[PDB]
Formats: C-alpha cells, structure tokens, sequence
C-alpha cells in the first residue's frame, strides 16, 4: 500500500541509519548478552530487521499493523531495561522521530 | 489544523471513554499512591486529563506535539512499573487504540 511503501522507505529509512538504531536492527540475543531472564520478560521480540523484512516480504496488511510492531519494540525495551539505562534513552529519541515521520504519513 | 481535530474528535474521545483509562485521566498522585520514587524516575509526567485540556485551549501547535504526549504518558508507565503490573497490560491496551487511530489522522 501507499502507506506502508512510506512506513518502508520514509520512517524505516530515517530510523535505520540513526546513530542510536545499531541496538535494534537485529534481535536481542539472549545468550551473546548474557540476558537468561529476557525471554522470561519480554514475551514478543521484536526489532527493525523483522519489520523491514516484513515490509519486504508483504507481511502487512494495514499500516497500522507495522505501526504496532514498532511500537512493540519500543515498548519492549522500557519494560525490560532500568530507567537509567541508555538504552532507554535511545528508544525514546528513535521513537519521537517514529511518531513525527508517522504523522505526516500518506492517508 | 484538520489533524489536531481529529486527535480530539477520534483518539482523545475513543482513549478517554475506555474502560482502561481511569488511572490516566488525572497525573499520577503520589502521595495517594505511595510512590515517593515516582517523580525520581519519570522527569515528565504527562496524563489524558493534561492532553484533553491543551487540545480543548489550542494549546499544541503540530499534531505531532500532541501525539508525543500520549507517547510520553504510555512510555512513563513502561519505565516505573513492574512489567508485571496489570497497569502495563492497560496501557498497551490504549496504546494499540492511539498507533490504530493515528494511522488513518489526515495528512496535513
Ligand atoms: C534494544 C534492547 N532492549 N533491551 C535490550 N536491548 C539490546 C539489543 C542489542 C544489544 C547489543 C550489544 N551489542 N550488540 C552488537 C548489540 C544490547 C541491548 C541491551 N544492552 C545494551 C544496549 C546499548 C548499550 Cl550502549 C549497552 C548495553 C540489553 C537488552
Ligand atoms: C498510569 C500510571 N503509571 N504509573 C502509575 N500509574 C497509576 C495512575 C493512577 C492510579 C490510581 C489508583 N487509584 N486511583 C484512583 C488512581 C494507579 C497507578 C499505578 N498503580 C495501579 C494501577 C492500576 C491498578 Cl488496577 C492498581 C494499581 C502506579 C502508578
């Protein structure tokens, strides 16, 4: 759709080269990070490697179904990390441009 | 603008109605609650009460200032509570209602 070629190559372009993306570009590994509790916490991984496949792929169906697994991954890192963490940090910058490029989305 | 309409007319009316929404319409309390961490932890508390009366006073100017509130009041209970906590499940439960709804806001 119109919407989810902006999703692909306007929203997903922007974040992926972002200086704080290099995190969530490819699936938490658990095991290399030394995390045994991740997967206890966090029961729907997600990351932009799989959005962008999907996108690839035609997986969606809506826009809005793409838009929901961004914000699963966004969601996913607050829950699981301190407050403190820079992680979080980075997935509220990356998430504000999510939003900004969102609302300018072709309807 | 036609967006900050719709934000009011469409996201604000479906989340404020929910049945899920009563802890968000007010800021958080507190000393009601018992979290003399809170204000340590979230630096920007923001609620549904606070977005409904800046969208009724034409507080915001882009709909996207609008929109980042919301993200600040779901990312805030994301970061304080215990990933446990029912209020987590309420609002992700909002939250999917907003990303739905401000699929279809109009463009300009
Ligand atoms: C996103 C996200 N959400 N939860 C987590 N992740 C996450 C994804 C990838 C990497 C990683 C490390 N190396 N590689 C090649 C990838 C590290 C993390 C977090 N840890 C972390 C994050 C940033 C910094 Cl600067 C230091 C530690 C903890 C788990
Ligand atoms: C949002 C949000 N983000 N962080 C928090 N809040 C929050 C706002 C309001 C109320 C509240 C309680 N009572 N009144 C009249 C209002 C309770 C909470 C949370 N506590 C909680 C939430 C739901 C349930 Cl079912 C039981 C306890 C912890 C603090």
């Amino acid at each position: 759709t119109n919407q989810l070629q902006y999703l692909h190559k306007v929203v997903m372009k922007a974040l992926w080269k972002h200086q704080f993306a290099w995190p969530f570009r490819q699936p938490v590994d658990a095991v290399k990070l030394g995390l045994p509790d991740y997967h206890k916490i966090i029961k729907q991984p997600m990351d932009m490697g799989t959005i962008k496949r999907r996108l690839e792929n035609n997986y969606y169906w809506a826009a809005s179904e793409c838009m929901q697994d961004f914000n699963t991954m966004f969601t996913n890192c607050y829950i699981y990390n301190k407050p403190t963490d820079d992680i979080v940090l980075m997935a509220q910058t990356l998430e504000k441009i999510f939003l900004q490029k969102v609302a300018s989305m072709p309807q």
